[PDB]
């Protein structure tokens, strides 16, 4: 139907086009191209957007050449994995026979190391190949593989017996080798997060750990070309200096030309004959733009003596000489615009389909679709993102009387047939040649846009990482109850009487080294006070830990009426169970005029399911700001009013109280639900009427400030309390509201908690929930740690006003707020300015927020009363003139005053002179500046904990260390209080030390350090030993150890059996055992199963071996010379016990 180019440089130009129709043409002309193809895109955000689409029409390999996704002259390291992937592309480019690679021109300019270099370096091992382990390991050093004890990414390797574990930088998956007798035995692959075997392969091509050589010759010739080109200093942070030390700079990846006498070959150098080049746009122009941009970086970053910059010629090709090599291959050019009728112009017959969106407000969203359909005369195929999309299609396809047949093959389509494909395509079209219509979701439901949070490989890790990184950092503070807190200082073995056991190093003041047995691992916890800057190294024998323990125990006395009444009703009373409605709740789901984010929908599920359980519910909704936190609350309130439990919500501010009242009255504009406020905006008689209605319970949702704490609100039936922004309340108030209603289902909301409350949040006495995945277009607000600067105020106010939004101006001084507004009004003549502070008439302030809410004035000279959670999405610039005396969480909440929409938010924080600034806001500003990313609400929270500290676990003063023992200690003091309230055990029955069973057989039993190098895995497995309660746990522990690790050590198998012995004794009474070379002593239990008659039979038949040791102990005299003999005697001994057990 058209012609391929054949000549080197031969063109086919295309016109009258649309978007992804181009990709269809690409797929077609690729199928009439026996060789491979390279598509070239204007941008990489296009390209993956492109990628799957051509995959949506591919039977060949759609391959993306992704890029480094960094700055031109960046200062960091790109994620290696896609690099490794690109390496595979580098590995698999001059070998290809069909399929396609895409590149952008900025990705086209990276001229890469030769495939000959790769091919010599990349190698292959085979299944039955004669190879020594350290020989291949030396080849891995040649590969520059990175020795990691617990390997996670490419070019990383771990030593474990005959097994050498490595994750290569070719494959998706890591490998196990297990050599034998100068021989490759195995080649066995697994998921590392599984850490367990998946499958065998008989071969590996291992690509070496970088694209770049870093060997001794590489380093030397680097130094050669470097001292040809750049200057060198004695400074150790010089790039030359670390590469001379053979280590890896962060921003080295631009300095890679230093390895080559030749200039770097382009990817075109890799190109075989059969390749194709496909253009879309004057990509020369984008290339020239990128040249200018990167050249701008070549001056801007080309001033640093500490990072010296190579020529941009020396990294990337120029546009004209580029096009000179572009002469060498035929190239098809693509233009949406129609072409003239010159030769080699195609203009193939495709139209953008006219818009057929859903018009739901009238009767017919679908009549445009209809009159489209009967004027059309061919197949209409529907791109469907998922099969879970498609029933939604059916949801509408029943409404047009017509439904398609699902297909996967485009050219099955025939006359007037309706068909569809699972595909995420952009837009519908009209095909003239085959007369084919196609329909997508973006044509129908408006912009079905997907907001890209991160790339495929790396992202912020809010779930796994903090769970993964929650113990055993070296030097981290870490607590032992006998002595206080110290810093972790490693793990070692020590010989202490023939038992070279494993003990942990803890450092105290005056370098006091404490070595701790692995059995006593449970006397060690993470320091719960944060205090990472400075934490108390209790000097050994200093008794301050003992004094604080006694003081806390005095506070932890079970006569404490602050919470022991709650624990008494916990031991005497119960709660309410909400019932769910499967039908009416869907109506209020459809009353929700947006789409729930995935991270908020699961929060709704966790809230509502915990409502539907009988205990007194208690959940925290600590999410990012403006993420629809109000929506979770209104869903919970809708379930509660479906049971009519008189919902009591509580915010610490009349302003956002009124704002949420407007939200409630607007959203709940259909149901017979009474939503009322008691606050200061209701008078002494209006609020009196409203509290009377509360006392009669006819109000279903009550909205109030700290007015609710005045002992005067009495619900006739209170079931649901919704706390919002608990960080300003005070635990006195949070228990004042709590002590009224016992079986209330408490709900707690914030954006950031108190570090004390944050600690009890992560330790899980109550529930936790983090919200991410922003709703539409929420953004990284630009933090401006700037000085107090009038011109900065000028540029900020003008740029916000030309943007169209409003300006915040925080002052926090009522005595000078009138003067500040008076000077600033003439200081910015183009501003509209009023005054806001909480020391004037509340209806006047109501007028002020009436004006600022309804956009009546732009700049607001205000105190920190704007930190009351006021929504106002139009505001996108905040100026804090004095950033001195404000906490960091408050700074983040003020950063949450701007944004909340698609328009960009600025955050100007004017400061005084940095010496006259503060002692603490220097830290606060470097925290608020370094933290601007998706998911930073809990990162700043984990800063807030350990900059201000967790307060007293029950009493006041939630900021400060407040003798922080740990919330884990609250468990033990609470359970001792439970013993106290058991009415038969006293507080003097304080079970502080409960080993609760102990056995000893006197062997060194350890995880060996040469066997287990990682102390983290070793301690974790020790915790597995401790947490082992059944033999099948032991079975799985041993098989995962043999799986991931191979050898089965003597002391390891011994201690496994010892844990089995403790399992037996717990199953079979036994309070205590002692064993030695000649025997030992057994200490029985009361509620036991020890056979007395069989036991005295044992006595009277071997009096030589046994004597009584008290009525509940027993000395046994046994020739326990061989360690195996000991093992057998105890094993069969408790077997004998288990046979005749009583």
């Amino acid at each position: 139907r058209y012609t391929l180019p054949v000549k080197a440089g031969e063109q086919r130009l295309l016109g009258e086009l649309t978007g992804a129709a181009c990709a269809t043409l690409v797929a077609e002309i690729a199928e009439r191209h026996a060789g491979p193809v390279v598509l070239i895109a204007p941008d990489m955000q296009n390209a993956l957007r492109l990628h799957d689409e051509i995959s949506q029409f591919t039977d060949q390999m759609v391959m993306n050449l992704a890029d480094w996704e960094t700055l031109p002259y960046d200062s960091f390291s790109p994620h290696q994995d896609i690099i490794s992937s690109r390496l595979s592309t580098l590995y698999q480019l001059p070998t290809m026979q069909r399929g396609v690679l895409i590149v952008p021109v900025n990705t086209l300019m990276q001229r890469v190391c030769p495939h000959s270099f790769l091919h010599g370096h990349a190698l292959v091992m085979k299944k039955g190949q004669r190879l020594s382990r350290d020989a291949l390991r030396t080849q891995l050093d040649s590969a520059g593989y990175r020795h990691v004890d617990q390997v996670m990414e490419h070019g990383e390797y771990a030593t474990r017996g005959a097994l050498l574990d490595l994750f290569p930088m070719g494959s998706e998956l890591p490998y196990r080798l297990d050599f034998f007798d100068d021989e490759i035995d195995s080649l066995r692959v697994f998921d590392v997060d599984s850490q367990r075997t998946l499958e065998e392969v008989e071969a590996i091509n291992l690509l070496p750990a970088h694209e770049f050589p870093t060997d001794k010759a590489a380093i030397e010739l680097f130094r050669s070309q470097w001292r040809d080109t750049f200057e060198v200093k004695r400074d150790p942070e010089h790039i030359y200096q670390q590469v001379s030390k053979g280590t890896l700079p962060a921003g080295i990846e631009y300095w890679q030309p230093l390895f080559f006498s030749e200039p770097l070959p382009p990817l075109f150098s890799y190109f075989p004959a059969n390749t194709l080049l496909v253009n879309t746009g004057d990509l020369e122009t984008s290339a020239e733009r990128f040249q200018a941009d990167t050249l701008a970086r070549f001056e801007n970053r080309g001033v640093d003596p500490m990072r010296p910059l190579l020529p941009p010629q020396s990294l990337w090709l120029r546009v004209d000489e580029l096009f000179s090599e572009l002469k060498n291959w035929p190239r098809v050019q693509l233009k949406t615009e129609h072409l003239p009728t010159k030769a080699a112009n195609a203009n193939l017959g495709f139209q953008k389909l006219p818009d057929l969106a859903v018009q739901a407000q009238q009767k017919a969203p679908l009549d445009a679709l209809r009159k489209f359909l009967e004027t059309f005369d061919g197949p209409v195929v529907f791109s469907v993102e998922s099969e879970g999309r498609r029933e939604a299609l059916g949801e509408l396809l029943a409404r047009i009387k017509i439904a398609p047949q699902r297909i996967m093959r485009l050219d099955e389509a025939s006359d007037r047939g309706r068909y569809l494909m699972i595909g995420a395509a952009e837009h519908g079209f009209v095909d003239t040649v085959r007369n084919l219509a196609l329909i997508c979701e973006s044509d129908l439901l408006g912009e079905r846009v997907a907001r890209r949070r991160q790339d495929s490989r790396r992202t912020i890790n809010p779930d796994t990482l903090i769970r993964n990184l929650a113990e055993l950092h070296i030097g981290q503070p870490v607590v032992h109850l006998e002595h206080g807190v110290g810093r972790y200082a490693g793990m070692t073995t020590l010989e202490a009487g023939g038992i070279t056991g494993e003990y942990l190093m803890l450092t105290y003041a005056n370098d006091a080294k404490l070595y701790v047995p692995v059995s006593s691992l449970h006397l060690i916890s993470r320091y719960a006070g944060g205090a990472e800057e400075n934490a108390p190294l209790h000097k050994l024998g200093g008794d301050a830990w003992s004094r604080a323990r006694q003081k806390a125990a005095e506070k932890v006395r079970d006569v404490a009426a602050e919470l022991l009444d709650i624990y008494a009703q916990r031991a005497a009373k119960e709660g309410f169970a909400f019932k769910h409605d499967r039908e009416q709740y869907q109506l209020f789901c459809d009353s929700f005029p947006f789409e729930t984010t995935p991270d908020q929908a699961q929060a709704i599920n966790a809230v509502l399911s915990d409502m539907c359980q009988p205990l007194a519910m208690d959940r925290l909704v600590c999410g990012d700001v403006g993420f629809g936190k109000t929506e979770v609350a209104m869903r919970a309130a809708f379930l509660a009013v479906d049971n009519h439990k008189q919902v009591a919500v509580l915010v610490p501010t009349t302003l956002l109280a009124q704002q949420h009242y407007d939200n409630f009255r607007d959203r709940f504009a259909n149901w017979p639900v009474r939503i009322e406020m008691i606050s200061r905006f209701r008078s002494a008689k209006e609020q009196t009427q409203i509290l009377a209605e509360v006392a009669e319970g006819k109000i279903d949702i009550l909205i109030g400030t700290h007015k609710l704490l005045q002992s005067d609100v009495k619900f006739k039936d209170l079931g649901l309390l919704i706390v919002d922004e608990e960080h300003r309340f005070g635990v006195r108030h949070k228990e004042r509201i709590k002590a009224m209603r016992a079986n209330v289902d408490i709900l707690t909301l914030t954006a950031t908690p108190i570090p004390r409350t944050l600690n009890m949040a992560m330790s899980g006495m109550r529930d936790l929930s983090i919200i991410a995945t922003p709703p539409a277009r929420r953004l990284a607000v630009k933090t401006f740690v700037r000085e107090y600067d009038s011109m900065v105020v000028r540029e900020a106010i003008l740029r916000e006003i030309l943007r169209g939004g409003q300006v915040y101006y925080l002052y926090n001084d009522v005595e000078n707020i009138q003067k500040a507004a008076e000077r600033l009004a003439e200081l910015v003549p183009e501003a509209r300015i009023a005054i806001g502070h909480g020391q004037m008439r509340e209806r006047e302030l109501e007028r002020v927020m009436n004006d600022f809410h309804h956009q009546r004035f732009n700049v607001l000279v205000c105190t920190t009363i704007i930190e009351t959670g006021i929504d106002i999405p139009t505001a996108n610039t905040i100026i804090i003139e004095r950033a001195d005396h404000f906490g960091l969480a408050q700074l983040h909440q003020l950063r949450g005053r701007v944004g909340r929409s698609h328009h960009q938010a600025y955050a100007w924080l004017l400061t005084p002179h940095p010496k006259a600034m503060t002692t603490d806001a220097q830290k606060r500003l470097e925290a608020i500046a370094s933290l601007e990313d998706l998911g930073a609400g809990f990162a700043l929270a984990t800063h807030d904990l350990e900059i201000r500290g967790a307060g007293e676990l029950l009493g006041e003063e939630q900021s400060g260390s407040m003798e922080t023992i740990g919330f884990s200690l609250y468990m033990e003091l609470l359970e001792n209080a439970v013993d106290a309230l058991k009415a038969g055990r006293e507080p003097s029955l304080e079970d502080l030390t409960s080993q609760q069973t102990e056995v000893e057989l006197r062997m060194p039993s350890l995880l060996p350090d040469d066997f287990i190098p990682d102390v983290n895995t070793r301690l974790s497995f020790y915790k597995r030993i401790a947490s082992a309660k059944t033999e099948n746990e032991l079975e799985e522990i041993k098989v995962e150890l043999i799986d991931r690790f191979g050898l089965l050590p003597d002391p390891a198998r011994t201690l496994l059996d010892i844990a089995r012995l403790r399992q037996q004794a717990q199953k079979l009474g036994i309070r205590k055992l002692e064993g030695n070379e000649k025997g030992g002593v057994i200490e029985f239990a009361e509620k036991n199963h020890v056979n007395p008659a069989w036991l005295i039979g044992l006595l009277q038949k071997q009096p030589q071996h046994y004597r009584l040791d008290g009525p509940t102990r027993l000395k046994f005299i046994q020739d326990l010379s061989e360690r195996k003999t000991r093992i057998e005697w105890v094993r069969q001994f408790m077997r004998e016990l288990e046979e005749n057990a009583i």
